[PDB]
């Protein structure tokens, strides 16, 4: 058997084709079990439309989630990604740090 702990990066994008629109971006990669609980946040609350989850695994059984959805950032608000994993004694909160 072996566990490994999810890497967590939360960045956001616009589409090129589509540039006035934003994605917030939670990509969960390299974890092992695959079980696991992911939600981004918006001021500390979990966002229910998340339009997008895109799950996959490498030769070696790791596994990749993209988790992601169109978001309209305001200067005052605040988005995160929350992760929970066996791995994890507690949930893993990463913030989209401003200009991420």
């Amino acid at each position: 058997m072996i566990q490994r702990t999810p890497k967590i990066q939360v960045y956001s994008r616009h589409p090129a084709e589509n540039g006035k629109s934003n994605f917030l971006n939670c990509y969960v990669s390299g974890f092992h079990p695959s079980d696991i609980e992911v939600d981004l946040l918006k001021n500390g609350e979990r966002i229910e439309k998340v339009e997008h989850s895109d799950l996959s695994f490498s030769k070696d059984w790791s596994f990749y989630l993209l988790y992601y959805t169109e978001f309209t950032p305001t200067e005052k608000d605040e988005y995160a990604c929350r992760v929970n994993h066996v791995t994890l004694s507690q949930p893993k909160i990463v913030k989209l740090d401003r200009d991420m």
